[PDB]
């Protein structure tokens, strides 16, 4: 095939972007992204401070413009993400213990019923462990209210939309030697053990010198596939778009039978959150670059 998305498909696999809802009139960005994916993220505009700007008022106007820029084009969505550190809207970082639950309960079940049977994949509890060799939580007033809230979130979001899959995703835990990836691993297991409902683990995939790719990568996803959960690239973008890597991932994605996709993190590399790094598939001008062939011809076998 093609493109991507189709290439991806032949297998029942998905490959997807990043969208930003201000890049949308840019005809380049829309064209190029309608073309080569089948799936979509928003970038932005679908975390807590854009949909939920003050306590119990919504606004789903920004999210809103990704999502059917996504059905109009033929792709499906992700969301991205429900209950999370970053990104918090300030009525919420004052929030702690039995208030801020209620609050995250609250939020989980406005943005979800407002997309339900819409969505495919939720993250929704993005990047709850601590970088480095302790495999603890991080520190948050999510995780001050107790080791529960991630579980909790989960089982909301199952009573929301029992349609959606329900995924958690991270960073720096795809090399299966890593304290991070380890304490991830321990996780599901035990939501595993204890009926959490979690059907998906997003491997953000944000590829660096300080956080290389492993050819272990392949094991990460095995494991995690093996504890009854699909594994999904969620974030893929790798410092300097090496075509060696790039073909790498895929094929761990293509020999991973539960690996439902690869979502990279943007189009073009001036689209990038790490720009500087040119990290993604598509040059500044729309042209593709070596990574770009190196992905389709490993889609394509
Ligand atoms: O626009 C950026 C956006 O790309 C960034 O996205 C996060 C990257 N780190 C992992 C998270 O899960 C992503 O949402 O978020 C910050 C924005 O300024």
């Amino acid at each position: 095939e093609s493109t991507l998305g189709a290439a991806a498909a032949q297998s029942g696999r998905y490959f997807g972007t990043a969208i930003a809802s201000g890049r949308l009139s840019d005809s380049t960005y829309t064209s190029i992204a309608g073309r080569e994916f089948n799936m979509v993220t928003a970038e932005n505009e679908m975390k807590i401070d854009a949909t939920e700007p003050q306590r119990g008022q919504f606004n789903f106007s920004s999210a809103d413009r990704v999502y059917n820029w996504a059905v109009q084009n033929g792709k499906q969505v992700r969301g991205h993400t429900l209950a999370w550190h970053s990104q918090q809207p300030g009525w919420m970082q004052s929030l702690s213990g039995s208030a801020l639950r209620q609050a995250m309960i609250d939020h989980i079940n406005g943005v979800m019923a407002h997309y339900k049977g819409k969505i495919v994949q939720w993250d929704v509890v993005n990047e709850a462990f601590a970088d480095g060799s302790s495999g603890a939580r991080r520190d948050s007033n999510l995780q001050r209210s107790g080791n529960d809230w991630i579980e909790v979130a989960f089982r909301t979001a199952r009573a929301a939309d029992p349609s959606a899959k329900l995924c958690y995703n991270d960073y720096n835990v795809e090399n299966w030697t890593w304290a991070k990836t380890q304490a991830m691993y321990n996780m599901v297991r035990d939501f595993k053990q204890r009926g959490v409902p979690i059907d998906c683990v997003g491997f953000q995939s944000h590829f660096n010198s300080g956080s290389p790719y492993n050819s272990n990568f392949r094991t990460t996803l095995q494991n995690f596939a093996a504890l009854g959960v699909d594994v999904a690239i969620t974030e893929l973008d790798i410092q300097g778009a090496p075509a060696s890597t790039y073909a790498n991932v895929t094929n761990d994605c293509l020999a991973v039978s539960r690996c439902l996709g690869i979502t990279v993190w943007g189009v073009r590399d001036s689209d990038s959150w790490r720009s500087e790094q040119t990290p993604l598939l598509f040059n500044n001008d729309g042209s593709k670059k070596a990574a770009y062939t190196a992905v389709l011809d490993a889609l394509n076998g």
